[PDB]
């Protein structure tokens, strides 16, 4: 029903399948994510393309490769000024990836002038640019992994990363909670791009997504209620 009304806008748009690009599915929260968004394509061919890396999603979109592309509200907000795009669905905090925190050696976050920072995170890069101001500090080219190993060995002081009281104690390392700014929430926000002038794309998003639907499907599996389906 749903689903054949969903068949029936299909029928009126130059539209065949509908490819999505998202990231790997490595999280519950992105796999409840992709689950909850395709059970809203009911009727409609749909299917995820999973590539690694923001930037190369949006270059893809941008190019006419993908019908849509799934990053963050935070990345989206920029890829905005700099491309002609369309936040074609909000999803609110929370739908996309956990928190962040200023993670540096025990009591030593007054006193950061190296940051470890990976070139394939879209939101790292900006997060650390908008945390770090007009702050001389230097940026090194670092997985979290070599960051936190790096972080360690003294060598680098800092990385932004998502948030373990814990195992950080006993590495002798502390994480911070990030300073107010709304752009760190966005960073937690699912959002879906299209291109700009994808009339027919855009109109289809909104027709046939319920955005609290969506929402309550990807609540119930990360909460183990619901296995995926993507």
């Amino acid at each position: 029903s749903n689903a054949m009304d969903n068949k029936a806008l299909l029928s009126h748009v130059d539209i065949n399948n509908v490819v999505c690009a998202m990231p790997l599915p490595y999280t519950r929260l992105y796999e409840g994510l992709a689950s909850g968004l395709k059970a809203q394509f009911d009727g409609i061919p749909f299917y995820y393309a999973h590539m690694r890396g923001a930037d190369i999603r949006v270059e893809c979109l941008l190019n006419g490769v993908y019908d849509m592309a799934v990053v963050s509200r935070l990345a989206a907000e920029s890829y905005l000024s700099q491309n002609n795009l369309c936040i074609a669905l909000e999803l609110g905090p929370h739908t996309y990836v956990g928190e962040h925190q200023l993670i540096c050696r025990k009591g030593e976050s007054g006193n950061v002038k190296r940051v470890g920072l990976d070139s394939r995170s879209a939101d790292q890069k900006i997060m650390t640019d908008v945390f770090f101001g007009d702050s001389d500090v230097e940026r090194v080219d670092l997985s979290y992994h070599e960051s936190l190993q790096r972080i360690v060995k003294g060598d680098v002081d800092a990385v932004i990363w998502n948030v373990a009281e814990n195992e950080l104690t006993m590495l002798g390392l502390e994480a911070t909670p990030l300073t107010d700014d709304p752009r760190f929430l966005q960073a937690t926000e699912a959002v879906v791009l299209t291109r700009v002038d994808d009339y027919p794309m855009q109109q289809l998003l909104r027709a046939v997504v319920d955005k609290h639907a969506l929402l309550a499907h990807q609540q119930r599996v990360v909460s183990g209620e619901q296995e995926p389906s993507y």
